[PDB]
């Protein structure tokens, strides 16, 4: 679980999110190009205050092993501390967001149930060790292959502390605002419930099929009024949210997998179902449509 940095021979960049890089590299010790490719991540801007988060952050995947949640494989610490990376399984198939994207054609409904339940599964593994999320959204969901995806970034995943069930944070910058349960918008509070909210619009994401005029961001400016930014976006969409505004049913989506996305957008914290009971109600759709 020892990589050195000589060795990592970069390939591509894989993506940017919040303040770490991806870039797909081969692992190459022998160089007679026989290694693995890898995926590897580091700091777009190496700092105290960020490097003690990645620190954090590759602990807690260290710590998690699910079938659904991408593999820890080592770090690279090499050109020293500073220029910190994690090493991990590469998937081949990119994220679940442009996978769905390029696929629409390819993937049907008993399908997008599949993926879902697999991220309820990886989801409620991860509330075992009491770790909540915080970024859950499609962009952050892998695919192994056809049948399997996995959680993939854990950047903004905090542990709840011993004693509460809601975890308060603000971290400088831009947040994914139209992901977010409304006590986490008015109040910063992170919990297991903020998660199942977000998991209401990563199933939201897939019924749209990525859709561009479908997103969240471009459906809740929408509501909003395109005739807003900066500051008051999120006063208005905390507004919109507290009247019960909502996503639309997507195009196609059945109303009994609408009715999950609803249940999951409850004001009331406490009334959000639990990603188990999540999963039984995805599986018995899915079986349901299965015949
Ligand atoms: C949300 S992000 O962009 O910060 C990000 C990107 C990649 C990863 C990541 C973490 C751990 C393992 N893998 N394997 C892949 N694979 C992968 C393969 C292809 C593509 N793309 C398809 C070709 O177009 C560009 C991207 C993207 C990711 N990507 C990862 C995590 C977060």
């Amino acid at each position: 679980t020892q990589f050195e940095e000589r060795h990592l021979k970069f390939l591509q960049q894989l993506g940017k999110g919040n303040f770490g890089s991806v870039e797909m590299c081969r692992y190459d010790p022998l160089q007679d190009n026989t290694g693995e490719v890898v995926a590897v991540k580091k700091l777009q801007h190496s700092t105290e205050e960020h490097l003690r988060d990645f620190e954090r952050e590759i602990e807690i995947l260290k710590s998690l092993q699910h079938d659904n949640i991408v593999k820890y494989k080592g770090v690279c610490y090499s050109a020293g501390r500073r220029n910190l990376k994690l090493i991990m399984e590469y998937l081949p198939y990119g994220s679940l967001r442009d996978y769905l994207q390029k696929h629409k054609e390819r993937i049907d409904h008993i399908k997008l149930l599949q993926y879902t339940s697999q991220i309820c599964k990886g989801m409620e593994y991860l509330g075992t060790k009491r770790y909540i999320h915080r970024d859950l959204a499609t962009r952050n969901i892998l695919v192994e292959n056809e049948n399997r995806v996995k959680i993939g970034d854990f950047g903004l995943t905090k542990v709840l502390p011993q004693d509460k069930e809601y975890y308060k944070v603000k971290e400088p910058g831009e947040s994914p605002i139209f992901w977010y349960a409304p006590e986490s918008l008015t109040e910063s509070k992170f919990s297991v419930a903020s998660d199942v909210w977000s998991f209401g619009v990563v199933l939201y994401e897939l019924f749209t099929y990525i859709e561009k005029s479908k997103s969240p961001p471009a459906e809740f400016m929408r509501m909003i009024g395109n005739d807003k930014q900066g500051q008051m976006i999120v006063f208005h969409l905390i507004e919109l949210l507290k009247n019960n505004g909502r996503l639309p049913r997507p195009d196609g989506c059945p109303d009994e997998i609408y009715m999950i996305m609803t249940e999951c957008w409850n004001n009331n914290v406490n009334q959000r179902p639990s990603f188990r009971d999540l999963a039984l109600r995805v599986d018995q759709i899915r079986d349901n449509m299965a015949g």
